[PDB]
RNA sequence: AUUGAAAGUUUUUUUUUUUUUUUUUUUUUUUUUUUUUUUUUUUUUUUU
C-alpha cells in the first residue's frame, strides 16, 4: 500500500542554494507575452528571475523515469503520462510499484515530494 | 397582555491530484593599409 498520505511519520525539508553553471534560460512561459522587457522575457517575480517549481519537478520526474526504466525491474513501472488507467502500486497476491508515481503522484495518488519556486 | 408560549436550519467536509513553454535557428557575405619623396649639399691628404 503505498497510499500512506493519512499518516505522516517522517518530515525531511532540504534548503539550499541553486547555482547555474551555464547561461540559465528561465522557462519563459510568457511565449510573446512581453511586460515590461524587450521581446519575449523571461518570467519573473516581481522583477527577480524566479525558476518555476513545475519546471524543475518535471525534470526531476523526467530523470526519475529514466532511472526506473534503466532499472529493468519488475517490480517497478513508469506510467504514461496521458494514460489514465495506470495505478500507483498493485497489492496483488510482493507487488509492483512505480516509483515516480510515488515520488511525484499521479491523477490516483498525489505527490509526496513538494518542490517549491 | 394576540387562541399562545419557546426553541440559531445548526452542525461536519481544504476545489485537491496528473503537466519542464518545449524542439529546431553558426550575427555572416564581400573590401590588398596604399600613394606621391634620390640619405642629398658644403670640404684641394695636407706646411717651418
Amino acid at each position: 500500500s503505498c497510499m500512506d498520505l493519512d499518516v505522516i511519520t517522517t518530515v525531511v525539508k532540504i534548503e539550499g542554494k541553486l547555482r547555474n553553471e551555464t547561461l540559465l534560460r528561465v522557462g519563459k512561459g510568457k511565449t510573446q507575452d512581453f511586460a515590461e522587457a524587450t521581446d519575449n522575457p523571461i518570467i519573473k517575480y516581481r522583477d527577480r528571475p524566479l525558476i518555476p517549481g513545475s519546471s524543475l519537478k518535471g525534470a526531476f520526474r523526467s530523470l526519475v523515469e529514466s532511472y526506473t526504466k534503466s532499472l529493468n525491474d519488475s517490480k517497478y513501472y513508469v506510467c504514461d503520462l496521458d494514460d489514465n488507467s495506470c495505478v500507483s502500486c498493485e497489492e496483488k497476491k510482493e507487488g509492483r510499484y512505480c516509483i515516480p508515481c510515488i515520488l511525484f503522484g499521479f491523477k490516483d495518488l498525489a505527490s509526496r515530494v513538494y518542490i517549491l519556486d
